[PDB]
C-alpha cells in the first residue's frame, strides 16, 4: 500500500563512465529525447568503460524492490558505438539471487523506430541484506529503489473510469 | 557415465559450484572457463558457472546450485566436465511406490 522512494544509488556518484547522455528519441519529454526517471543509461566515457563494481547495504528495517536491466542493441556495430567491451556480461548477487545476464544481438523489427530491446529485472532485498552489481557493459543501472514501508490487503483493478 | 542395471528407476544427484571471483576459480580449478555436460534419453543439460560478488551466508560466498534427475531401468546417464563438478557419489533405488504425503508439523513421534 505505500512505497517510499528512495535514492540508493545516485547518478552523481558515476564518474567513470557516462551517466547523463543516456537518453532515447522513443521517449519523449517535451518533444526531447529522454529516458526512464528511476533507472540511468550508462554508456562509454572517452571510449573506455571500466568494469561496474557497485554494492549497497539494504539498511533500512524493511524490505527494498530494486530495478535494474540490460540493453540488447541491434549489431555489434551498435555495440562498439554505446561499449568499448565487445562481449559484455551483469552478474548480480544477493543472499538469494545469483544471477548472470549476457545480451542478445540480433535484427528485429522497429517498435517506436527502435530495433534495441531493453529487458529489466527486479528483486526485493531483505533488511540487513546487500546486493553487489559488476558489468562491463549494457548495464540499466539502477538511480532509485522503494522502501516496502506498509503492507496490507489490496487489488489490481482494470478499469477504465475516473476518480 | 553409468548405466542403469536395475529393474527400476533411480534418483542421481549431482550439482554445480559457483565461485565469487576468478581468483577462487583458479585456485581451486585450473580451468578458467568450464562446464558441465549431462546426458541421458531425455536429459540435454550444459551448465556454466556464473562467477558474481554475493553476499555472504554462513560466512561463504560461494553457491552451490543442485539439480536431479531419474534414469529409467535399462538406460544410462553421462557426465562431462572440465571444471566445477560436485559429483554425485551415492544414488537412490526407487523401490517402492505407493500413496504418501509431506507433512509440515512439529510434533514427535
Ligand atoms: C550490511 O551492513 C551490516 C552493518 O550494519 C553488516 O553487519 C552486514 O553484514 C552487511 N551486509 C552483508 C551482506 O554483509
Ligand atoms: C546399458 O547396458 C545394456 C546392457 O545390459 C545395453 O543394452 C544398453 O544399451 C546400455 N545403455 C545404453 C544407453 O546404451
Amino acid at each position: 500500500n505505500h512505497f517510499e522512494k528512495i535514492q540508493i544509488i545516485p547518478k552523481s556518484s558515476w564518474s567513470d563512465h557516462e551517466a547523463s547522455s543516456g537518453v532515447s528519441s522513443a521517449c519523449p519529454y517535451l518533444g526531447s529525447p529522454s529516458f526512464f526517471r528511476n533507472v540511468v543509461w550508462l554508456i562509454k566515457k572517452n571510449s573506455t568503460y571500466p568494469t561496474i563494481k557497485k554494492s549497497y547495504n539494504n539498511t533500512n528495517q524493511e524490505d527494498l524492490l530494486v530495478l535494474w536491466g540490460i540493453h540488447h542493441p541491434n549489431d555489434a556495430a551498435e555495440q562498439t558505438r554505446l561499449y568499448q567491451n565487445p562481449t559484455t556480461y551483469i552478474s548480480i548477487g544477493t543472499s538469494t539471487l545469483n544471477q548472470r545476464l549476457v545480451p542478445k544481438i540480433a535484427t528485429r523489427s522497429k517498435v517506436n523506430g527502435q530495433s534495441g530491446r531493453m529487458e529489466f529485472f527486479w528483486t526485493i532485498l531483505k533488511p540487513n541484506d546487500a546486493i553487489n552489481f559488476e558489468s562491463n557493459g549494457n548495464f540499466i543501472a539502477p538511480e532509485y529503489a522503494y522502501k516496502i514501508v506498509k503492507k496490507g490487503d489490496s487489488a489490481i483493478m482494470k478499469s477504465e473510469l475516473e476518480y
